[PDB]
């Protein structure tokens, strides 16, 4: 049996679910400030991963090649999660005939944002490729590099791109709604020749000496720029976000009203922008240590945030005076972006109080 975990806010659990909220919320700054801190300032202690992987001096990554290659290997994995499991596994659920176990399955669902998030992912790739934020073509990117060795290569590689991005917004909103459409379809599609353009034809056409791109003196700007310009960038937005997101719960858990909730969920939606931007590069401090399943898990134990609603411990918690930190160090199924979704959003819009 599929357990969709069905609550509304009301008088008996509005306690719980401000005490609840706040704390998911607590966590997401934290979590936020330190993945933004270990690239920007300080690496376990250390010089800053910035620093680490532009001067990449020693294992594991020695060359400016050993960089790229990860920048690349990065990008196709996103590629590949987005069109085989974000949009995949409910595809193959629903064609299956488990189609409610298919809608129950969408990434971003609660609020109808599965389009939009994958979309960004695709974007946090065209991001990585032009060393920019703001679609310009960087002179110091893969995509200027590529061009000027292979200028069909890089033809090809911006218009796989594109044609995933274009594809993912082409499936009719909402996907949780669509997703037997040929959209879906067109939209997997899109999204494997992209996957396979990246690390197919990139990473080989870069890794042969032959093709005289591979150096130090060709990738060390390529690098420095993507750190400077991509990387740090989006996640010093993460956390300025993550702050606000912070700052719009705890206005909501004080004067709880339907505009309360709207103005939650827009941060929701403001905080998730850099978030999905920053998914081509999941490796480095946010691959450590369980980060990014503590920040964005899906699926989530969804009965157990019923569970914590319902429960009076939850209730009847007071906080530390003027403490932004969590009360409980919760579980990676229970925290992170989509928990806050579930909290502050139900079938696509925000929710409204009794
Ligand atoms: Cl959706």
């Amino acid at each position: 049996t599929v357990d969709p975990a069905n609550i509304d806010y009301t008088p008996e659990n509005a306690s719980s679910w401000h005490n609840y909220m706040r704390n998911v919320a607590a966590l997401l700054k934290t979590d936020a400030t330190n993945l933004y801190n270990a690239w920007n300032s300080s690496y376990k202690g250390g010089e800053s991963y910035a620093s680490l992987f532009k001067a990449h001096s020693g294992s594991p990554y020695a060359s400016a090649l050993s960089c790229v290659e990860e920048i690349v290997d990065k990008c196709a994995e996103i590629a590949n999660e987005v069109g085989t499991a974000k949009i995949g596994d409910p595809y193959n659920l629903y064609k299956a005939g488990n189609t409610e176990e298919a809608l129950y399955a969408v990434e971003s669902w609660y609020s109808w944002h599965s389009r939009d998030d994958y979309t960004n992912n695709i974007y946090s790739i065209r991001n990585a490729y032009y060393g920019s934020l703001d679609g310009n073509i960087n002179a110091n990117s893969l995509s200027t590099v590529i061009a000027g060795a292979n200028s069909s290569l890089d033809t090809k590689i911006k218009n796989a791109i594109q044609k995933a991005a274009k594809a993912i917004q082409d499936i009719p909103q909402p996907f949780r709604n669509h997703i037997p459409s040929n959209e879906t379809v067109a939209a997997m599609d899109a999204c494997a020749e992209l996957e396979s353009i990246l690390k197919n034809d990139l990473k080989s056409y870069i890794a042969n000496n032959s093709n005289n791109i591979n150096t130090d003196a060709v990738l060390n700007p390529v690098v420095t720029q993507y750190v400077d310009a991509v990387v740090v960038p989006t996640y010093k937005s993460l956390k300025e976000k993550n702050d606000a997101l912070y700052n719009a719960v705890i206005v909501l858990a004080d004067n709880p009203s339907n505009s309360a909730f709207e103005t939650a969920c827009d941060a929701w939606i403001t905080a998730r922008e850099p978030w999905e931007k920053s998914e081509a590069f999941l490796f480095g401090p946010v691959d450590e240590m369980g980060l990014d399943p503590n920040m964005d898990s899906w699926p989530l134990d969804q009965n157990a945030i019923v569970q914590i609603l319902n429960s009076q411990s939850w209730s009847d918690l007071e906080w530390s005076e003027g403490d932004d930190e969590a009360a409980v160090e919760s579980a990676q199924n229970v925290r992170g972006f989509h928990t806050l979704e579930f909290l502050l959003y139900k079938n696509g819009e925000p929710r409204k109080v009794q």
